[PDB]
């Protein structure tokens, strides 16, 4: 099936807790992967304007591990949990992408999750604007303008409504797609 092969995939690549416990500033981000209209897409975020870092920005659910936190994992789904209302039964976490490091002190730990079907964002207006969908073929020809640096602009036909995805973001999904659909049958 298309999960199955999807999930059989990401688990090639996972890199599991191997770099976890490295003592860096330590954020996680939830790739959220959503089969609809027999495709999957990734779901992104909008930040805030109200938020001192990136406000109005395209990004992934997620944040900052706590102490709470038993694991890497751990930190997505609950932050994933508080942006966009995401509740751990609704999310199976399949793998560990390569970490993001940054600014020299700051380690960021990306897991891909398949989101359940029924799953309807609930978003924390104080932290995100808006939640949106890009099919995961997009990435693989995406429409590129230059700022010098690639930004992706995805518009959603069923809106109209186009949005700016870049930096990390935008690698992270790149990823995901080469992942999962290279090399496939028609
Ligand atoms: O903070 C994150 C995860 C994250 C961490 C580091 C870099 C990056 O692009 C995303 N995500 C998010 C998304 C919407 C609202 C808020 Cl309040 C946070």
């Amino acid at each position: 099936s298309m999960l199955d092969d999807a999930k059989a995939r990401l688990r090639k690549y996972d890199i599991g807790g191997k770099y976890s416990h490295l003592p860096y500033n330590k954020y996680s981000v939830l790739l959220p992967l959503v089969a609809k209209e027999g495709k999957l897409h990734l779901l992104f975020t909008v930040r805030s304007e109200k938020l001192r870092r990136a406000p109005g920005e395209v990004c992934f659910p997620g944040g900052k591990r706590d102490p709470t936190d038993m694991d890497d994992a751990a930190t997505a789904l609950r932050e994933a949990q508080e942006e966009v209302g995401l509740r751990p039964h609704q999310v199976e976490v399949v793998c560990c992408l390569v970490p993001c490091l940054i600014d020299t002190d700051t380690l960021i730990t990306p897991f891909v999750g398949l989101i359940d079907h029924n799953f309807q964002a609930q978003p924390n207006p104080a932290e995100v604007k808006d939640v949106f969908l890009v099919p995961l073929a997009y990435f693989l020809h995406p429409q590129v303008h230059d700022q010098i640096n690639h930004i992706f602009e995805y518009t959603n036909p069923e809106d109209g409504v186009t949005y700016q995805i870049k930096g990390m973001t935008a690698n992270l999904a790149v990823l995901v797609a080469f992942i999962i659909l290279e090399k496939k049958p028609t």
